[PDB]
């Protein structure tokens, strides 16, 4: 048996937490920056059952974005792989965030991401060095709308901004400047993202139109793929 990818394992816990429903995540990877993961959405008031084993987790769903009200620093150590996707989902609902780390994960670059959630509304303050960790996010939800996204951008920032663009204030439709890399990458992402039954219009990967209106849904179980 293959343990979990971890930047699915992180990437699926966040959607079981915004989707309906109580999702038991199997396979997931038994890693400190699962953990990490875990810390923040118990911080953002998400219940779970961790088995014994470490890799069986249910979450239970918010069924929206995340609202709290207490100003919170929510330190990751270095785990990129739940600081990438926080970074945008923290935009979505209501709270006043600062998303940080030890030293190296101020060292994990972030811009290209900030800058797409920028388009689309975002109010993100960098709190050290531009285009770095540590940030300071305020949840204002995220406006519908086109956004300009460059196809030599990392994969993990264009994934992270696709899992919040469903909760967003409306359509959202992401055009791509040029060649995609990293498709298949960006392929695992979609195919989460419809598991937890939210649907992407993918144009050859020129653009990806996400229709007003959705809501995640728990699939009921997520197989953590390996990886
Ligand atoms: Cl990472
Ligand atoms: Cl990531
Ligand atoms: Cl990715």
């Amino acid at each position: 048996n293959l343990p979990g990818s971890k930047s699915v394992s992180n990437r699926a816990l966040l959607l079981a937490a915004l989707a309906s429903g109580t999702t038991r995540l199997t396979n997931l990877l038994d890693s400190d920056d699962i953990r990490h993961m875990l810390n923040a959405l118990t911080k953002l008031g998400v219940n779970y059952r961790l088995s014994a084993d470490k890799t069986t987790c249910e979450v239970e769903g918010l069924g929206q974005a995340f609202h709290t009200t207490q100003p919170l620093e929510l330190f990751l150590g270095n785990a990129g792989t739940a600081m990438r996707p926080l970074a945008a989902a923290l935009c979505l609902g209501q709270g006043d965030y600062v998303l940080t780390g030890e030293p190296r994960m101020k060292e994990r670059p972030i811009g290209h991401l900030v800058d797409a959630l920028r388009q689309a509304g975002a109010q993100i303050e960098y709190l050290e060095q531009e285009n770095f960790p540590p940030l300071r996010i305020q949840g204002t939800g995220l406006q519908a709308g086109t956004v300009t996204i460059d196809g030599s951008i990392s994969s993990q920032f264009l994934t992270a901004f696709l899992m919040s663009a469903p909760l967003a204030q409306g359509k959202v439709t992401i055009k791509i400047v040029g060649e995609l890399v990293s498709k298949p990458y960006i392929d695992i992402t979609l195919h989460i993202m419809e598991q937890f039954g939210v649907q992407v219009i993918n144009h050859d990967y020129q653009e990806f139109v996400i229709p007003a209106g959705q809501s995640y849904v728990s699939p009921g179980q997520f197989l953590v793929e390996g990886d």
